[PDB]
């Protein structure tokens, strides 16, 4: 386990710079309209805006977190919950993406974590934006994160009429579709649209499968193309999503092979597809690695999309954000019961199921609870701050005996946590501590 | 089924007024510091502030909703989702409470629906406030909803230190406790506190049981009283909660009988209890009625707490808010599949599991989906607006065949819905239409 990968970050920022005579390290230009000098400056500017203190570690990731947590414990109360946000891990994930797949430009899925510093860093690094609502389109455009609305893909296969109207008025063009009734809607409200056909995937192995709601089945792509030509809709490409948190390499290879068949079928209707969107699903934390996935996708892209006439894009969400956040919660209350002399040790922490831990229900997450300064193992039950007995993050499981004032550290909490969190009982985690694990800004 | 109970509202506002020579209809004064004239005016003022249009119906509740929905369908889009909030049903629930239990003053549980108009109407009607966080205490005090901080009960048996400090600085006194470690905390941060001991209940029959996390077991009340006398903490009463959505009349009777035993045990330590808090659990919608529950609680309160020296209070949340709201969602998208020629009819509506329908998971709710203008029964699947396949409110169940533009009406959506709702994918229901089913303000 490693706290940082400094070597990749150095190579990423060097690429296309005057120090290497504006030379790229592959047949692909660097992601983004900015030059290598402009891109490094834009990233440092974001780091300044959010007062990011550079904290470097070789230390494991857990050790890096335990050490930074002890440092950060001492407009908020001393015992309030908080997030340590490592914006260096975001930068590093972009460096890791470029090194593995320079043929694929990443379009950040805003839905995973719409934190303004995360959107700003990714904009400055050359990433595009994947928006699913008029609210998401507005938070990218209103903060000047894209040089053109062509850098936004509206990846929601089923959209409300007012959203189709608002994306058209905004200049948004690339819009997802997977059903005949949606083709008609796009033709009416987005006349200047560049339609991208989303197809069904073998997503059974994913943490969160989505073929149940989205993705045109292969046998139905025929009638969908038919309707696009009919309503004068321009089909410019094909997209897919193998499910969020999918380690199945075979599902990525199988989806690109199926997407190639759609490119063929599209010619017969008057469409020359120029965009292949491979969606998300990539892991964001350190058995399947992102490298193993990239290794199996690279040859298939060379085999069927290595002609040079098509642009290859992706929509990673979790990949960029998961490892960036660590949650710190104070154990402020406790009581002991008798098991039906066995004793249950119940504790109460200032975050839980209604807020950051909603991921236990919506994301099928299983976060790791680290006792900050680890005591005998007791049958422990841990609750959130709300008045609900359902707000429980751990029920009757062995865990070292804790005391009031102790802290719980939960790393890898940057994806599908605060993005879906509510404010039930009036509890929220508002204190943010911005750090950078990578050397980049002096 | 009835759309309103006008007769109860008329009797409620008449009680204690000059029209009846300031006479109450029982040995109990009306709830609140306001006179009957001041109370009726304060309610009408709230109705003016929120532009409440009086809409009267004899019509069933479903018929009243179907008719008002057709009227309201024609800064928002025409197809946007919305809530019709009947503030008259709130007033009526307070009238129904007074008629059934005048010996019990209701302290609204803010957690169930902290909508500012709901808090304002209930403040003007004489209700107290049940707060669980410093945020909840602040939204009551900052909006001037109580004449004194004695009208707030801090009903969270386990509180953060910064919350104990903030309630003390605010003048909040009545605070819940159920464990020895919490007694010590109250003694330190809330020295001016009037402690209320919360006891365990036979809540197995409740929709949402909470004895797992809260409520001192009977055998442990002895050591809890012992610790209160020890840390110089004033035990002024006993509270309980039979679980949210509990129709078990025997659980209310059993909890009052158990609360009487605690009043006895408290004498031995130097405490004369003066407050009996019977919590929540009461139904808010029209097999167990609120009347049947009140009928079984009244005799037990006369038997053990009919001496006249103790004040009896409650903390209803769902009771006051559930029937006040109706949710309207537009069916904006659709696709058909083949069942594994059987066809699945999938639809997409502009509210779901991440927002208003979180209650399906946290509240064990089973809302009623009414097709506005009801078609053959098809195997239907209905989804929310987010990109998640998990955001599903109905999976493969018979339902009349729908078309785009149709509306779904979901009545009884006023409790544990918008109060716990997040903003995942950037979708929220913001349009509110304020109506009153009861005659009260000209």
């Amino acid at each position: 386990s490693v706290a940082s990968s400094q070597d990749l970050v150095d190579l990423f920022f060097l690429e296309g710079s005057q120090a290497v005579d504006g030379l790229c390290f592959s047949p692909y230009p660097i992601y983004g309209w900015r030059t290598a000098e402009e891109r490094r400056a834009a990233v440092c500017e974001v780091f300044k805006t959010y007062n990011v203190v550079t904290r470097l570690p070789i230390e494991t990731r857990e050790q890096y977190w335990r050490r930074l947590s002890n440092l950060y414990t001492q407009a908020y109360e001393p015992e309030d919950p908080f997030y340590i946000i490592d914006l260096g891990r975001v930068v590093e994930q972009m460096a890791r993406w470029r090194h593995e797949l320079p043929m694929v430009r990443p379009y950040f899925a805003v839905k995973s974590n719409p934190q303004p510093a995360v959107l700003e860093v990714l904009s400055a690094l050359g990433a595009g934006f994947d928006c699913a609502s008029k609210e998401e389109i507005h938070m990218v455009l209103g903060r000047q994160l894209v040089a053109s609305p062509d850098d936004i893909i509206f990846a929601n296969p089923c959209k409300q009429l007012g959203d189709l109207r608002e994306a058209q008025a905004c200049g948004v063009t690339y819009v997802t579709v997977d059903n005949p009734l949606e083709m008609e809607k796009i033709s009416r409200l987005m006349p200047s649209a560049h339609a991208i056909i989303r197809i069904k995937t073998n997503d059974s192995k994913a943490q969160c499968s989505f073929s149940t709601k989205f993705g045109a089945p292969l046998e139905d792509v025929e009638g969908l193309l038919e309707a696009a030509r009919q309503f004068n809709v321009t089909v410019c490409g094909v997209s897919f999503h193998v499910g969020s948190g999918n380690d199945d390499q075979s599902a990525y290879v199988s989806a690109v092979r199926d997407a190639y068949q759609v490119f063929q079928q599209a010619v017969q209707y008057g469409f020359k597809c120029t965009i292949l969107d491979i969606g998300g699903g990539f892991p964001g934390t350190e058995n399947t690695s992102f490298e193993a996935i990239a290794r199996t996708i690279r040859p298939v892209l060379a085999e069927l999309f290595g002609g040079g006439d098509v642009t290859i894009i992706s929509e990673p969400g979790r990949y960029f954000t998961a490892a960036s956040h660590a949650l710190l919660m104070n154990v402020f209350a406790s009581r002991t019961l008798r098991l039906s002399e066995p004793e249950e040790y119940q504790y109460y922490v200032n975050d839980g199921l209604y807020h950051s831990f909603n991921c236990i229900l919506f994301d099928h997450a299983h976060p790791t609870l680290l006792l900050l300064n680890d005591r005998p193992l007791r049958i422990t039950t841990i609750f959130g701050p709300t008045c609900d007995s359902m707000d429980c993050i751990l029920k009757k499981q062995p865990f070292p005996e804790m005391k009031l004032g102790d802290w719980l550290l939960v790393p890898d909490m940057g994806s599908y946590t605060t993005a879906a969190a509510g404010f039930f009982n009036g509890f929220a985690t508002r204190r943010l501590e911005w750090v950078s694990s990578v050397d980049l800004c002096a």
